[PDB]
């Protein structure tokens, strides 16, 4: 396995300044660790994780996104600088708009194939409390769910997501339980909670914390461009027809994207389904991949893919630009993984 080092002590938080919302941090720092440390400073990690073990270096590498993408974008959006260890042993200082910005944005896209992220400066989101104030809504059909996200009311909530019915036959199909909200201001909390503001179906202005608001299978996530709404509906309908019933289904409308060539999010309709591993599933997924790509969509790529190199290269129009950068920074493919070879990133 060649070079294998484990550095659990590379998790130092160097500085937290609430006046700049800036945090100077080791790449080994977990986002969970970061928020516990940044909370008393009135700072909030700009894109929430999905694991208490995911690191800053990993969050930049995967360019993670959450329920607030339409307002905050992706995690790469908030990186002000980082130190990259490259194949030649050099430690590069990368900024999103200075020279080396090409390497910067190739780093945000890539999963460490551009080198090892060692340290980073991240701009935090200022907050008065650790609570959300939210509105709950329910729709009766897929068409209603679409219309609900098309009134331009997304500008009134920094966070937004929906759970839709993917099992029911139309017109029930696509009916959703929608949850939208924002960070609570101090004056919006009940007095019971104002003492320690930064402590770790249908409704209006409900105050809830992080674990109340944000809360054998095949994870499948895709995004279809906003204008292709009829094509998006078609995919949802055909999924329901296929017989592959998913219980947990997340719906979301992405905002604009990064300058990162391999950044997943594009503006449009984001759907996360958990397919029970039935017979003929892999055939349907293949038949689901071509449909998504056909309309100009994109798939999410984890280790659980099950995604060909042709599909991957087709998803990302700037992939050749990225590959050129990877080669210039790692010609012998020292950081190259098995995943990189299969997707043909060398």
């Amino acid at each position: 396995g060649g070079l294998v080092i484990d550095m659990p002590a590379l998790n130092r938080i160097h500085s937290i300044d609430s006046g700049t919302r800036l945090v100077d941090v080791d790449a080994g720092v977990s986002l969970d660790q970061l928020m516990k440390a940044a909370l008393p400073h009135g700072l909030w990690v700009p894109v929430l994780p999905g694991t208490r073990q995911v690191t800053v270096g990993g969050a930049i590498g995967c360019d993670i996104h959450g329920k607030n993408h339409h307002s905050a974008g992706s995690f790469g959006n908030h990186v002000r600088s980082m130190e990259l260890l490259t194949a030649n042993g050099e430690v590069r200082h990368l900024t999103p708009a200075g020279p080396d910005s090409d390497l910067f944005w190739a780093t945000v896209g890539g999963n460490g194939l551009t080198g090892i992220i060692l340290r980073a400066t991240i701009e935090m989101t200022p907050t008065e409390t650790a609570y959300f104030i939210a509105d709950g809504d329910v729709t009766g059909s897929l068409d209603e769910t679409i219309a609900f996200h098309s009134d331009g009311s997304e500008a009134n909530y920094t966070y937004s997501s929906a759970w839709f019915d993917a099992i029911s036959k139309p017109p029930k199909l696509g009916r959703a339980a929608i949850s939208r909200g924002s960070l609570a201001k101090l004056d919006q909390l009940p007095s019971k909670l104002q003492k320690d503001p930064l402590k770790f179906g249908t409704y209006r202005n409900k105050v809830q914390n992080l674990t109340q608001f944000y809360h054998g299978f095949l994870q499948y996530q895709f995004v279809v461009p906003t204008e292709a709404v009829e094509e998006f509906k078609s995919i949802i309908v055909d999924i329901q027809r296929s017989g592959h019933y998913s219980f947990l289904n997340v719906f979301k409308l992405f905002g604009p994207g990064n300058q990162a060539p391999l950044s997943f999010p594009i503006p449009g309709w984001n759907v996360c389904v958990d397919f029970p591993i039935k017979a003929g599933l892999h055939e349907f997924v293949t038949e689901l991949d071509r449909r998504v790509l056909e309309f100009g969509g994109r798939l999410y790529t984890a280790k659980d893919s099950r995604t060909t190199a042709e599909t991957f290269h087709a998803m990302y129009p700037r992939i050749d630009e990225w590959i050129r950068i990877r080669r210039s920074v790692d010609p012998d493919g020292v950081f190259a993984s098995d995943m990189a070879r299969r997707l043909q990133l060398l």
